[PDB]
């Protein structure tokens, strides 16, 4: 099987990678930043866990160019999941890799929306900017890659959505972002991480934009609020924050607290997951893989309920 390293292997979506790759039978890699004083434990925890899964894991800086080469002549895939603040660092993957010449194939961290065909509000137009910068140089360098939309993660969204709770309370407080009937998509973080193991390695998903869109995970707030309450046995205290009020917010909250209603107002209010149909090379992932499902809503939130779900994460 094809050799896996995966950049940002300790983060939230990274370590559902990591295990997916171990998972369908990848000698897995992880280039991870040395441990520091005040390193989180948890950080602390997943590296030995891998350790201990079988995954070698190489320690150092973006910025070490021939220890990055030598790791990268030794496997086939890279898959990078950094978070926002380390976007602009892949530039030093994507030399690496051309250094390499042996990879087969590199999915940049983007895992979101499709950024080259939306325009969301200043504040989040300009985080995506960095994403697509790195697709321009992999693009320069002539690189073969997987751009990947994922979607919205779904333990995470249904987590900032509905912030499930042992005991839910009618004043618990449910926030609809818009008007509440803007579709978008839901897909499971482990689902996420199995198809992009898959993809990856398909000769099919090369030098393509790959979109995560299972029919059965579109859905609107207004439907997964009234889903969650038919579920959970009790009805919520709806709020509204209108189109205007997150417009308005986006101009007048300082940075970065200007970006997480930036990013909701993309999401909720103009719909940028769902406001385009699928292009011709455009591919949709649910339907490649007969072996593989993507957990539906329905699932998803039973998850929840049977807590057993990712918790709350930042
Ligand atoms: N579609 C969605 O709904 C959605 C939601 C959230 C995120 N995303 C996307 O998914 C991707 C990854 O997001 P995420 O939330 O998973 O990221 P995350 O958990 O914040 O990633 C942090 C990870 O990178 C490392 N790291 C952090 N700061 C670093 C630094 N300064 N130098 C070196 N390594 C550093 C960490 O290693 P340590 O263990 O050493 O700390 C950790 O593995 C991004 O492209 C993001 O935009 C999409």
């Amino acid at each position: 099987m094809e050799k896996i390293i995966i950049y940002g292997g300790t983060g939230y979506i990274g370590k559902f990678m990591v295990r997916a790759s171990l998972s369908f039978s990848h000698p897995t890699f992880i280039y991870a930043r040395p441990l520091t004083p005040d390193s989180t434990p948890s950080s602390v925890q997943l590296r030995e866990e891998f350790r201990s899964m079988g995954v070698t894991i190489i320690e150092g800086e973006m910025e070490e160019h021939e220890k990055m080469v030598s790791v990268l002549k030794q496997v086939d895939i890279v898959i990078s999941a950094l978070p926002f603040p380390m976007i602009s660092s892949q530039i030093h993957i994507i030399n690496a890799i051309k250094a390499a010449g042996n990879i087969k194939r590199f999915l940049p961290s983007d895992f979101g929306c499709e950024e080259d065909r939306i325009k969301p509000l200043p504040p989040f137009e300009s985080v995506l900017e960095k994403k697509r910068i790195i697709r321009r140089a992999i693009e320069a360098a002539a690189l073969p890659y997987t751009y990947v939309s994922a979607n919205c993660f779904g333990a995470y969204f249904v987590n900032y959505l509905l912030h499930p709770s042992p005991h839910p309370n009618r004043n618990d407080d449910i926030v609809i972002y818009g008007t509440g009937e803007t579709k978008f998509v839901l897909n499971y973080e482990e689902d996420i991480a199995k198809y992009t193991i898959k993809v990856a390695c398909d000769p099919r998903c090369c030098n393509r934009i790959v979109i995560y869109r299972p029919p059965k995970n579109i859905i609107s707030q207004n439907e997964l609020i009234s889903l969650w309450e038919a579920k959970s046995g009790l009805s919520f205290k709806k709020v509204h924050m209108p189109d205007e009020q997150l417009v308005r917010l986006s101009q007048e909250l300082p940075q970065p607290q200007n970006i997480p209603v930036s990013i909701l107002h993309s999401i909720f209010v103009k719909g940028d997951l769902m406001s385009y149909e699928m292009r011709k090379d455009d591919i949709e992932a649910s339907n490649l893989y007969p072996e593989l499902e993507f957990t539906s809503i329905d699932g998803l939130l039973d998850l929840f309920i049977s807590g057993r779900a990712p918790p709350p994460t930042l």
